[PDB]
This record gives C-alpha cells, sequence and structure tokens, in this order.
C-alpha cells in the first residue's frame, strides 16, 4: 500500500530526503479509513508533484483532529503550512490548486454512501467550477472523468440514453476502427515510423453537448469513430499525416497544427478530419508521448490564463468570486 | 584526360586503372572528344568500367581501318558485344542502350552543324523514340534536355513565345516561390527535420504539352510554380508532408505516394497539390536523396512494358520511331 505510491513517485526522480514522506504517513496514520490522503497522495504521484505536495498526506488532519497549523509548520516546514492551510481554506464556490482537484476527483469516484445533499449539488458544483479549472490546468484526464461521473448523477436518464444509443451500433462501429488500424499501421511499419495507433477513449458529457448543439437525429455511426496516433519526435508526429493522407482524403478548413500554432500555452498536437473507407469524417489527434504527458496529466499553468462569465490561489478566488 | 577518372573513381574504389588509360590511349591514336565527352556524362550516370571503356572505342570501327575482331582481342568479348551492338542501332526516323542515348544527348547539345538534314529530323528522330527511351529505363535528367533542345528546333516561334511568355510574368511569380521557400524552410528547422527545398526546373515541351490540352486562355502565374523538397530517409518524406499541409490546405483528389504504391519499377515520390497561399493551387514533389538519385538518373527500367531483350525492345522502338 504504502509502498506502491511511494514506487509511483521513485521513478520519475531519484530523490533525497526519503524520511520525510515515511513521517508525513506515519505521523497522519497516528493522527471509514485512513486512506483518503494517501489515495490522494498517489492519483498526485501518479501526475508527479513534488514530494511536498505528497507529504502536504497531511491536509485533512487540522479539521479532524485535535491539533493544529502551528504544530504542522514547526516539524515539517513553512511550505507545508502555506500548503495545507491554502487547501483547507478553499471551499465550496456557486500546489494549493491541483492538490484540491486530485482531493475532489477521488470523492467523486468513491461515493459509497449517498446522502442528499452532498450527492447531487457535489456533482452540480465539480461540472460549474472544477471541470473548467481542471481544464485551465491543462489535464484532461482529471476533467474528462469528474464530468462523465458528474453527469451520470446530475442527468440519470440522459445518462442512460447515451451509453445505450452508444451500445447499440458498438459491434459495427467498433469492426470499422479495427480496419482503419490496420490499414493504417501497415504502411507506417513499410515507412518505418515507430507510433503507437490507439482508439480514441470516449466521454459521454461530450456527446450529450455534441447532440444538444446538433439537435435530434444526428448521425451515431461516425461522430463516435475517433482515432489517435502517438509518436517518439516532433518529425515522425508530421509523418504520420502523411501516411494518413496517402490512405484516404483530407477536409478542407478542419486542419490544424497546434504544435506550429499553440493557444493556451504549449497544446503541441496535430488535429485532422479526412473522408473515410465508408465516406465517414474520421478525426484524427497525432501528438507526442512527451506532448501525450503534457495533455492529459501534467501541467504547471504558467500563462494565458482568461477569465470568464501562490499567486494561482487569489486568481482562484477571483475566478469564483 | 585526368578529370574523368575523379568522377568516376569516387562512386566505386575499383582495381584494374590500366584498361581505362588503354582505353583512352588507343582511341586517341586510331576532333577526338565526343567519345571521351560521352564517358563522362555516362560516369556522371554511374557506369561500370567496361562501359566506360566501351564508351571510348565504339565508333573507332567505322571511322578507322582496325576491326571488331583486332578491337575484342585486346580488351575482351564484353567490350566486343557492346561497341558492335550500338553500332547496329541506327538512326530511325541494357548497357549497350545506355551508351546510345548518352551519344545522341551529346550530339544534341552541340549543333555547329545545321546544314546536315539532321539539324530538324535528329531532333524529330529524338524526340519521337530518344526521349521515350531514355524516360522508359527511368532517365529523366537525359529526356528533360533531350526534349528542349529538339522543340527549341523542331518549332522555333513556338518556342520563343513559350520562354517569352514564361520571362513576362518572371518576376511576380519567383517573388511567391521565394516567399513560399522561406515559409516552408523556417517551420521544417523549428520542426528539425533536415530537408533542401529548391524550386522546380521548368521545361518548355511541357507547357507547350499542357497549354495545348488546355487551349490558348490559361493562367501563366501558377501553371509551374512547382517545388521540390529532398530529405535523406522515407520517414521523412512523410514528415515534409506534415509541414506542408501545417502551412497550407490540401486539395481532395490529386494526392499520390509512390514509396507507397510505385508504378511499373519504382519510382518512389510524394506528389501533393495545396491552394491558398497565393489563392492558386502549387505542386510540392518530395523524395529521398537515394529516391532523387533514382528518379533523375535512372540507370534502367526492367521492361517499358510496350542481346535478344535489346534486339526486340529495338524493334518496337524502331516501329514507334516510324510512326
Ligand atoms: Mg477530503
Ligand atoms: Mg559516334
Amino acid at each position: 500500500v504504502l509502498e506502491p505510491l511511494v514506487a509511483v513517485h521513485r521513478e520519475i526522480y531519484p530523490k533525497a530526503d526519503l524520511s520525510i514522506l515515511q513521517r508525513a504517513y506515519e505521523v497522519a496514520d497516528q493522527r471509514p479509513y485512513i486512506t483518503h490522503p494517501l489515495a490522494v497522495a498517489n492519483i498526485l504521484a501518479e501526475l508527479g508533484m513534488d514530494t511536498t505536495t505528497l507529504v502536504a498526506l497531511l491536509h485533512d488532519t487540522v479539521e479532524d483532529t485535535g491539533y493544529t497549523l502551528e504544530a504542522l509548520t514547526e516539524e515539517f516546514g513553512e511550505e507545508v503550512g502555506h500548503l495545507v492551510d491554502g487547501v483547507t481554506k478553499l471551499d465550496r464556490v456557486v500546489r494549493v490548486l491541483v492538490i484540491k482537484v486530485a482531493d475532489r476527483l477521488h470523492n467523486m469516484r468513491t461515493m459509497r454512501f449517498l446522502p442528499p445533499e452532498k450527492q447531487a449539488r457535489k456533482a452540480r458544483e465539480t461540472l460549474e467550477v472544477i471541470a473548467p479549472l481542471a481544464h485551465r490546468l491543462g489535464m484532461a484526464s482529471v476533467k474528462w472523468e469528474l464530468e462523465d461521473l458528474s453527469f451520470a448523477i446530475l442527468h440519470p436518464k440522459k445518462y442512460e440514453e447515451i451509453v445505450r444509443l452508444v451500445a447499440g451500433r458498438a459491434p459495427s462501429r467498433d469492426t470499422y476502427l479495427a480496419k482503419v488500424r490496420a490499414e493504417i499501421v501497415n504502411t507506417l511499419t513499410a515507412s518505418k515510423i515507430k507510433a503507437t495507433v490507439e482508439g480514441r477513449p470516449k466521454h459521454y458529457w461530450s456527446i450529450y453537448q455534441k447532440m444538444i448543439v446538433k439537435g435530434r437525429d444526428f448521425d451515431d455511426i461516425h461522430d463516435l469513430v475517433g482515432v489517435r496516433i502517438l509518436c517518439d519526435e516532433i518529425r515522425d508526429c508530421y509523418a504520420a499525416v502523411g501516411v494518413v493522407h496517402s490512405l484516404w482524403q483530407p477536409m478542407a478548413g478542419r486542419f490544424k497544427d497546434y504544435i506550429a500554432q499553440p493557444r493556451y500555452g504549449v497544446y503541441q498536437s496535430l488535429h485532422t478530419t479526412v473522408v473515410g473507407p465508408e465516406g465517414k469524417p474520421l478525426e484524427v489527434q497525432i501528438r507526442t508521448r512527451d506532448m501525450h504527458r503534457t495533455a492529459e496529466y501534467g501541467i504547471a499553468a504558467h500563462w494565458r490564463y482568461k477569465e470568464a462569465k501562490a499567486e494561482i490561489d487569489d486568481m482562484a478566488w477571483m475566478r469564483q468570486l
């Protein structure tokens, strides 16, 4: 339990002063279960935040236990002091910023008990102010999941409608992709380009809004047919566009190169749509492994923040207020 | 002469240099530049030393009292077969074949003898059979040249009109290409792809046929703005298609991938057309340095699809000539 989470940290960076994170958990353990801090500490370690953030395991202690921040800060430091306080100060809104999104992500995933007010409203709150905030942090895996869960609880029969509507044409649609995957992989293996060719992991809240704007009677067969390519270096990402276009005719005005032009900072992705093997618009999304690391899980959110409707914490409060 | 050896030698460190010294020496003793001048343009293609020797003593027998029986004994059977085989190929209205194309290409380059009937006829002959024969093997650099010289002589005022029309909009047209070359090169240097970005070399016989099939009123501004990207390895050729598409929007049809699907023998090359940089289509032609070598100086094609192989192909060739 403790070993795997620390192991998931160590592979990233051979770091010094391991005796703080042992101290962190030990003191927390002594201070239905105590796993939430460590469970969080793992999904933060999976993102790859600082060992101080990992320590800062001790975030829920001051509200639940008798001991206080003045005692806490002395044991570990001033940084842990500011963090645990900063994360505690954040409340429901009609380092510190990333720690919170993890805390909530887990709580959303684990809803064993469904007492009333917390349940429906947490979903509502997450969608309203946590999904976009997560999106500002540039981590797609955090947001995407947070939404789907939230969407299920808020609109159950609408979720049901989608997942049922998804399930109907699944066998025909899944086969169609399996051909494309083969057809695309063959030629790049002849071309000698090292690349992974996964299918796009799909999301129901996306499908919900995508349907809403299009209206009822929208096309189901091709909307759910998305594919991704992954490459080692920028050269190879541009090479993929080569092989794709060789196999199928591209569509005008739907082509992008975010590697060439970054929006909201470094997205580092190429998006193209082509007319398909059965005349289907198929959305391809080429990007590197290093760029994937950024796109889905890890970012610091330095610049190009924009309001709508640490310095980030006062920024965030302004955003909710 | 001395420099002929230098262009040949750096291709392949080879033994028995004495034969090519013997070749020129015995030829010199037997205007004597035509053999060696040919022997150079063959060496530029990169033919076998035996081919270099033969092409050095191929025309001797007709101009010189010495015969093939004496000639073959000095240099063996191979040079016997070559020098004879090429002589047998006469005027019509694989090593042997390549030597002949080099000869006609040289004689076409230098035409101080305008008086002979060949000036127009020899040109007529090359366009009818030698241009397709050169092209069939896979050699374009030879073909490209052969045509422009032949076509210039055959139709003087038509040629004049094409070069004139070309010259008119040249400054406006060359400026686009300078901007396109810059915009392309900036982004591939950011992408960190090693790639040369030359402009396409234009041909007037092509413009003649293109405008004939498309009629008099045709867009001269975008007809030939062609770019030619060049990269080391197959991977990088696909990477070029990337940078091009990043900058401009590609046409649905007119796309090809000859590396993936080589027409007849291997002509591996990526042809793509894109519009909207200037609101006009531009033809991009990506291929490897190796691929480029191959295309420009194709040694030969196994078969055109339209010794004994040489004679019968020659026979179809000669029928095309009669045509
Ligand atoms: Mg908590
Ligand atoms: Mg001769």
